């Protein structure tokens, strides 16, 4: 049961050394905007050399695999594998996939509330898109995903398609809101997501953190062992609660969203799905634990 | 215990409407659809006033400023209604914004509104400055969501703003999720665009309209209206009965809107008590048999 306590010492040589893997999470943990967090592409290096698999899991459903692989290299991650790249947009593609395979040739296509990276990752999969060239297919899902384009008619055209019981719906994610490098904030996935459910009267199926469906998406590829396994993570609410749910080991970051007074605030409520096992000040205290 | 979901007719439709001091009428749905009169409605107002009968009407939508909706009764043939009578989301929003922000006398700040110009000339009639208009601009002190067919993923981005500061207000005219159009499709309704406020912000917002009390509330601070000598007629069971309920009305459920009977019949054999109608009428023109 989780204490929130600062990772340090011999304790963090321990619980690295049994480790198998680290999950990372990367906008708060990795990089803030365009500035990354020192020595954060060294920590991975000596991870890698110290063979510790590291597989990096996103809610950020803007950017294909390929686009993301090249913000890891252009901000000085070298040696990465898209391989290790799983991002909301990503799984959805998956999720959509099998929930449409069906028999049927009569395949429909996917309404997307999102931006040209989340699209392009499900043509990627081999889905169809309403509102691509050529005649357009029975709609048969609506995904919601972070749609800066997001308006009152699309809104409407979404519940038009989900009027029919059969179209599945499904948001990348349910973050709320995320922070921006000057200090304001942007709505999340979460958001218009409920606008979306509220105004459909639906439920939608949640593809990312802190839902399990993530893990999923990840071990179709990898292997994972939960209990040798570290869950890297800024946010409580997503990360943290995600890694207790797979049964992994957590640790909270401070350099992104949430605070240690937040953690300590859910401890003394326990509800301990929210608190971390351990705490940094930044992933690069990680690094003393290793060589 | 009590409603019963009973077909209002014969000695009981009598009864009833000889204890009533006065019956809320429900706009949409219940007196018109779109453009089309419900049979029979307007000879029934006119009926129920020849009777000492007193007539309000109590509407979520937010979209007619007070004097529009008055001249909309007069031209569809509605007549000796006032003003005075009608009580819609916008209005008691309007009123509850200037009772909240009378305050720093002269240090009145503006309100966000998300919503249309209807909306806006209810604010402005009840002496309210409103963002977006002309000069300045006072610092925002309130976020107002009504139905708002501009809504936008940049505008929800400014409503958060302005919510970032805690002392700022938040306000929904109503939580109505979604409504009917003539040709059978759907429009998102307020209840769809505050949740997706609400989420971004991390806020509660006050809801004004049914089936909040607080609309009831607005209503009496112009009229006595004794709840138990009151009939509240609607179309939709989750706002309409509801409210009656909460404001301790008898509640008439009539057929020509949203709701089923069947959907009624539902919730009472699952015992959700506060959406059971104590009378259904398959339209309020079958009322005028009780006179
Ligand atoms: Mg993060
Ligand atoms: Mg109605």
């Amino acid at each position: 049961m989780a204490r929130c306590e600062r990772l340090r010492g011999a304790a963090l040589r321990d619980v690295l050394g049994q480790a198998q893997g680290v999950l990372f999470d990367c906008d708060g943990v990795l990089w803030n905007g365009e500035r990354i967090v020192p020595g954060a592409p060294e920590l991975l290096q000596r991870l890698a050399r110290a063979g510790k698999n590291t597989l990096f899991v996103s809610n950020n459903s803007r950017r294909a695999r390929p686009e993301l692989a090249l913000r890891f290299a252009r901000l000085g991650f070298a040696g990465l594998r898209a391989e290790q790249l799983f991002s909301s947009a990503l799984c959805a593609a998956r999720l959509l996939r099998q929930r449409l395979p069906g028999p049927p040739d009569a395949s429909g296509a996917v309404f997307v509330l999102g931006g040209e990276g989340l699209r392009a990752e499900l043509r990627a999969a081999g889905l169809r898109l309403a509102g691509d060239p050529g005649e357009d297919p029975r709609v048969r899902a609506v995904l919601v995903g972070y749609d800066e384009q997001f308006s009152f008619s699309r809104l409407t055209e979404a519940c038009a398609h989900l009027r029919d019981p059969d179209c599945l719906l499904v948001a990348t994610d349910r973050d709320p809101w995320h922070p921006l490098s000057d200090g304001s904030r942007t709505p999340g996935t979460g958001s218009l997501a409920a606008a979306v459910e509220t105004a459909s009267g639906r439920q939608a199926l949640v593809v990312g953190k802190p839902s399990p469906y993530m893990f999923q998406c990840i071990t179709e590829d990898f292997s994972v062992d939960p209990a040798r396994t570290l869950m890297v993570g800024d946010r409580l609410e997503t990360d943290i609660l995600f890694g207790h749910r797979c049964g992994m080991t957590t640790v909270l970051t401070l350099t992104g969203v949430s605070s240690l007074e937040e953690a300590q605030a859910y401890l003394t409520a326990g509800q301990r799905d929210l608190v971390p096992h351990y705490y940094v000040e930044s992933i690069a205290d990680l690094m003393e634990g290793l060589e």
